[PDB]
C-alpha cells in the first residue's frame, strides 16, 4: 500500500507551480490527486516548494502537533501554499473548493528513517 511519505507527497506537494493561478486550481488538483474519489476531503493544502525543502522541515523547529503529538515541526521560513476548502455548493461526487493562496510557515508531522513528512498539520 502507498506509504505515508508517498501519500504526503500526493496530497500536499505541488513543486510544479509556484502558486495557484486560477480559482479552479483546487477543483482540478483535488480531483487529479484522487482526493475526491471516495468523498470530498474538506480541507487540503498544497505546498509550492521543492520536495527537499519540505523534507527539511523535519529538522527544523520542533512543536507539538494540534493533537498533542510531539513529532511536529514548523518551517523556519514561510512557504508558498494553496489552501483548498470545500464550498457550500460542494456535493459529492462534484466536490467544489475555494482556492486561497498564502505564504505561511507550515507545520508537518515527521516519521521514519529517512525522517520525512507524513502529515500536514497546519499553516501559521
Amino acid at each position: 500500500k502507498e506509504t505515508a511519505a508517498a501519500k504526503f507527497e500526493r496530497q500536499h506537494m505541488d513543486s510544479s507551480t509556484s502558486a495557484a493561478s486560477s480559482s479552479n486550481y483546487c477543483n482540478q488538483m483535488m480531483k487529479s490527486r484522487n482526493l475526491t474519489k471516495d468523498r470530498c476531503k474538506p480541507v487540503n493544502t498544497f505546498v509550492h516548494e521543492s520536495l527537499a525543502d519540505v523534507q527539511a522541515v523535519c529538522s527544523q523547529k520542533n512543536v507539538a502537533c494540534k493533537n498533542g503529538q510531539t513529532n511536529c515541526y514548523q518551517s523556519y521560513s514561510t512557504m508558498s501554499i494553496t489552501d483548498c476548502r470545500e464550498t457550500g455548493s460542494s456535493k459529492y461526487p462534484n466536490c467544489a473548493y475555494k482556492t486561497t493562496q498564502a505564504n505561511k510557515h507550515i507545520i508537518v508531522a515527521c516519521e521514519g528513517n529517512p525522517y520525512v513528512p507524513v502529515h500536514f498539520d497546519a499553516s501559521v
